């Protein structure tokens, strides 16, 4: 008995297609922080770890048959086999944090991933529930789900930064909350733009939102939640009753302001450090 | 839209129809606006100081003939130039070479700002022509050895970059063509990029050659005149008129090349022959530049020089108090030094607990537990399985107020087992293997005997030094003690399937019986329906009696008692 | 012929019945009783017939549903025949009048079916007000249609009294309806909500056990057992038992009243 | 209290696609009925909420997902919700016969609609259990069924017809009956040479009857029972089967003699007139 | 390795049985008067066929249960039942030669054709959902019911020592008339004392009686719909049965055929 | 009537074939010199059993479509099919007892036994989802796809007119290595260019030569469960059969017979 049925899901999403976010952001930060390629290369790896197996969960509770156009983890290793993985990563992961030297890293690692659990509960029970959450109750679990790995990996890094650079951590985190929120957003945009699990989105709470009448969008919301799925008749439907709503123009003029917030956040961060980054402002040319 | 536009540069005018021997029949341009690209070499310059270090390697800047890209990409639009020669300028002090890291990253996004700002498809081309090349060149022995031209002329084909800078010229002539034209257009400028590596191994060789004598490490030399040393051996005076004339050949393969594509479409397909026909000026640039660059001769640099200076925890604590109100019949309590010490270890046994039950229920589909509904009939499966996910982070707190540094690492390696054991014991499950009794019982001493191993481990740290010889023995009572739970809870099920589970009578019932089909066909119904009926069950029943399994395991039962 | 339109509406006639409807049909001729008492039954039979199929019930009164005899479809059918021969039987009572009465208060039934279908569908909880509100048009608009047909043929004299009676007849169908839950649960596999989960919904913002189970049962078709046993014990601590029979008293304290 | 549950399902079925059959029917029977436009208004109302009605209620006993390409009103509202929305459009129609200042406009309603039911019921019946009617058994169906809707508007606009023109009751009858036959035997042939539900059609009769040992065809037709619903593959060789007892020749023969009658009822009317 | 083709075969041969064929080769041995091995033969010969009739029946009509223990497609699956059926008829090939007689497999070929017959009526009017009339419901019987009895007692007058062949007849008309008696034995049983939508002789009656009974007619397609009854739906057609006569219209049959059995057995002891 | 038993053997007859049978009994025919009568007889021989075959085949594998045309079972359902093929197993029994024979019957009974051995154990191995050896597997489909060629071959050669006295082992062993190569072929092109998780050459030695490839097994697994595995996992299937090299060792398996073809027709042609 050694290995193998545990790591085996773990390795075939490592061996997938990814733009790779979460790294650049990493190297984009340690402009600023200037840390050792070792440290860096750590980080990098706790992150993709995270990412990894936050993945793994994901697509077993969203019923998804695919991801990336390749079969998906539960599709080849079961279920069961694939949460065992997805847990065991998480113990994994404190190996890694407990040797970055020091004991605070492990106070973050253990405060966020709380914040990390809280958000995707309440994702969860939306989603199951069916029920529609506010604005404000839907920009804060967003902020607290896709935002929680940025946080976490900003406040590890200015932690293990020399010395000296320790008060840019407040900015730094701000930034990482709004490129969480940016991030949530866009994807809420490409989805549709360009519900079949009845995930609530930011132009769909708008529709619910200034139409408390609209009987019509209501049934198709139900429809998909009990038979499991919207064909795509009735997903035009859906897209077309948010283009009369002008959820699809209220979403653009959300993902402006996010992104004028990311840039004045870089601008003050490049006018208090000094030299230009030339590195997040790559990845935010890309989005 | 098609047409190459002749006004931007102008041709230059030669007495010999060769050029020191080369590019007989080629016209040379020299475009009209090299005040540009200038510009754009002389910030990477700067750049590259600021960023990186020192320059001594003179780049693509010649006063006399004029800027490389310049003779060599005649037609590019003013617009996209600087940014061209920018690039330029890059390859050539990236090659030499191959805060330091800090500076590579923030040039090398710099400019694949500028050019992503620029035209975003097209950009998307070049990035992996670079990408290719750079992985190709350090994924290639440089101490290969060459046999024939024809082996070497493919490395070099892609050394020397001759499709990257043909990516170049696409981006700045706004061509872009589909992948179907790219496979008739291989074997047509396979002889360009040979021309043109060729050349630049010809007049490159005397400084490399220098470069050469003066490096004593050198293993076999990508050069084509080093290399004709191994096939034809001779002085190299001598080989650079034949170096002359086997590149010659390609001065005219290309040029003739073009026929096959003038017959097929190079009378109608107007956007390729423009294409095939600018690819075609790229070779007298090359020559014209490299005859008096400051990139192979270092004398003149001094001269050059001179010139060219003028909400909330409701959703998550939902289903861990819900299995923590079950009725319990703890014996890891039992199991388990100061009160408080002893308090904080049954809290983290009893959550431990909790969660492998909370994950066990799922994986059996058990829609009971104790009589009363089960977690995920309640909070359903999603919930539940992320609140069994967030108990390992809060029994992982629970450890560290225990303080003591190696309380961390018992937990980690002990945890690490009981995965281990639990994914042999799932694997076995669903792809229908049936284990040996050997690796059976090794997988109930992980999965089981986990829990008891990890409290033990931590209670032997946390005692008062006293004890000194109590782990090996505590260990071992640990391991026979959660067999025993195993074996036991094998016994009972049965004597006093629904979801495919092997267990120790019937790894015996299939063992002893090779040739018993009833038994295998009934586990297989249970395997594509989903469980057993009462009959089914009451003829695995009887099978297991007949083959004298029930009582093979009342003798595990009484012989690992004996060893407790 | 007409064997496969009259087969469900013969057969849904022919079960036992306690006959409330006729007991609670002023001093009328006999054969106006007898049209009033026909006119009752076959609008309770098509109403019976549409809710074992949007209820999904194999068994009605111990005995099959009509839906399980002779198909959805044409239970269906015959229902919609059975609606136009209520206004053919309507029709041969000859009074104007009670024309616009007859098709008002179907109005009311049918709007209050259709709130009623849609809490039920779209797994949204109603406040107490919109429940009593429901449950004074849908279960008691029988009764108000009849007592407001009864009246207009009375001779004269009985006129005056159509205000108190109909207040009389509300406030009937709200106790019927409040006593049928009551006697359901004390004695949600269609995850039908009632008085007493409103009550426990409402009085407990954050009990998520008992929204769990709800939900459950929703995309389970229905609760087996223990389950059911949960939601018992969940709503007799919340007091939502208790809350049920003050309701209960205080509707038969109006009916004394009224 | 409101009405946006109630009129959900009946607003979105009216605000779809048409084709305007039922109104045009109208419009034509205005020339030798002359008749103020009020009431034309009235009626065209009346024809189109019954049409929305049969059209909602045909849709869940059809399982059919989409309609004229649109998703259908079950799956947008739900089967217990539409079925509601429907059973009160009747009453909301039984409101505007009333309208129309004739006692004896509501007998011919509660008439009308009786014999479609009846007809409807005995196609519903053919459809669960499989058994297959004869040729006259399935054509007297359809004139009660289909011609239902065209002979309730005829007979309730003869009755407000400005006085004289009251003899075109009969031959307008027979038009409207005609002319119900015709609207599915058209539609027959244009779904088959252009089951799933397991649905006869005159095509499918005449195989079934000419050819009483063809066991293949008879055992597609079970097996698009049992599932739910015929492949591509089947329902090529459900063609192929067809093709070869001359049942669409049978078929296009019925769509000429039918039109025949058509032309002769119209000149005749046309002569009187 | 015959061991996942015989498998099915034995476990259908070791649940219990009523041995109705074993005593019918013995009932017609006292007339017949033929040695030891040959009747162990025929007997073996009869096992094995209703060993293989009882396993494709089982599967063509999803029953879990068999003498209250599991069925065999429960314990090998469907493919596996059914390859073992099929070998059944081969072996039996085998078995027939052995008795020495080239009529022999003449006789078992045309009995074994008329008992495929019968069953493929069976199903066609259990799948189609086509109610027989009487004529045909009694002529299938017949067959599918009555061919073994009738393949028995065909070899059996060939095997037995010369002398008694002209009662071969007789004998044909006995066992055809104890089929049918047995098959509406069976028929009653099941009733008084269709989740597979089977067609019976009590419900025929009650089907041609009342050409108008929509609701016997809706819950035999409800059993359709649903592939099977529950408890109140079979009480319901209980009592619809016994509303026109069928129990009391089947005792009729069981006591002619009763008649017609004592009358061929006693003519069949005034010839020998 | 028989409208209902040989509605489905005539249904499938009617479908197109192929007729390898037919061309292979051809060939055999010239060193053999059959007479034309007999050669047509047991061309009708081969074509019931292959029909039979493929009627059971086609509902033991949930195959719905048939060379583009519907099924058996998807016209005329499982039970009657079953029925006819059983029927047709029989009928050949009264078609090679007209080939003036005693000796033509046991050939047939013993290569219907190995037939049926061989269907058994690809039933054992797909149902319980076992991989077996590469020589367990080789025996098997000498067997159930060599056992129409090899029965076909004894009964030619015991009808031959006179002579044909070595030519009985050389023209067996013909037929075995004729069978392996069509099932090697069908394998090879059905891959190239898993829905019931049936076995095949190419996927046994990806699961022998990789003893720890995880993910082919659980693909294999999510087949078994799910019921058929959808494109992408099908792709991934024959990436990780590319990855393991067994389309090359098929290949070299098809080469490798064909040798033994060749040269078996070579020395059949050299004696005679």
């Amino acid at each position: 008995l050694g290995d193998e049925h545990l790591l085996g899901p773990a390795e075939y999403i490592s061996s997938l297609p990814s733009k790779g976010v979460r790294e650049a952001f990493i190297d984009g930060l340690n402009v600023w922080l200037v840390l050792p390629d070792h440290r860096v290369n750590q980080l990098k790896s706790i992150a993709q770890t995270l990412h990894n197996a936050s993945l793994m969960l994901d697509d077993i509770e969203d019923h998804s048959p695919l991801r990336r156009g390749r079969p998906s983890t539960h599709m080849i290793f079961g279920t069961e086999q694939t949460i065992n993985s997805a847990n065991f990563l998480l113990i994994d992961v404190m190996e890694k944090v407990r040797q970055l030297d020091d004991p605070r890293c492990m106070d973050i690692y253990l405060e966020e991933m709380r914040n990390l659990f809280i958000g995707q509960s309440f994702d969860l029970y939306w989603t199951r529930n069916g029920e529609c959450p506010s604005e404000e109750q839907y920009l804060d679990m967003i902020r607290q789900k896709t935002g929680g790995l940025f946080r976490l990996l900003t406040r590890m890094m200015v932690q293990i930064a020399p010395v000296q650079q320790k008060g840019l951590e407040t900015q730094l985190a701000s930034l990482s909350d709004v490129l969480g929120e940016f991030f949530q957003v866009r994807d809420d945009y490409k989805n549709l733009t360009e519900l079949d699990e009845c995930k609530f989105s930011y132009p769909l709470i708008h529709a619910l939102t200034s139409q408390p009448k609209n009987v019509q969008l209501r049934g198709i919301l139900q429809q998909s939640r009990s038979a499991g799925g919207l064909d795509v008749p009735l997903k035009e439907t859906v897209l077309s009753h948010l283009r009369q709503a002008g959820s699809i123009e209220y979403t653009e003029a959300k993902m402006g302001e996010l992104m004028e917030k990311i840039t004045d956040s870089v601008v003050s961060l490049e006018g208090e450090t000094g030299s230009p980054n030339w590195v997040v402002r790559l990845l935010i040319h890309r989005l």
